């Protein structure tokens, strides 16, 4: 239960929740993409393989969305999912109306 609370405080204490590891071109790209909707106040990046329960944490995370692997998105406790997700939903224009919903972008 320890994890799952460590992991659930993470996503529901900050709007943006981003899962990453080190050195992960996508987690990089993905929260690159995010700061530049100058969402930093409102993000927190928690390096899950600097980590002694890494293991807990993906299964978890996979438990929640549907994928083991970093990066994964959450944005008010809702499942973005992984970098390409965020691709697809920027794009695509999901990923503004997201935002414009939370006051975030104008
Ligand atoms: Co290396
Ligand atoms: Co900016
Ligand atoms: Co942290």
């Amino acid at each position: 239960e320890a994890v799952k609370k460590w992991v659930n405080k993470i996503i529901e204490e900050n709007i943006i929740a981003v899962f990453a590891k080190t050195e992960c071109p996508y987690c990089i790209k993905a929260i690159s993409i995010l700061k530049g909707y100058n969402l930093n106040s409102h993000m927190h990046v928690e390096n899950i393989e600097k980590n002694p329960d890494m293991a807990n944490i993906q299964a978890y995370l996979k438990e929640l969305t549907g994928k083991s692997s970093v990066p994964r998105i959450f944005i008010n406790k809702d499942v973005v999912g992984g970098c390409d997700d965020l691709v697809k939903e920027n794009d695509e224009g999901k990923l503004k109306e997201r935002l414009q919903k939370l006051g975030l972008v104008n």
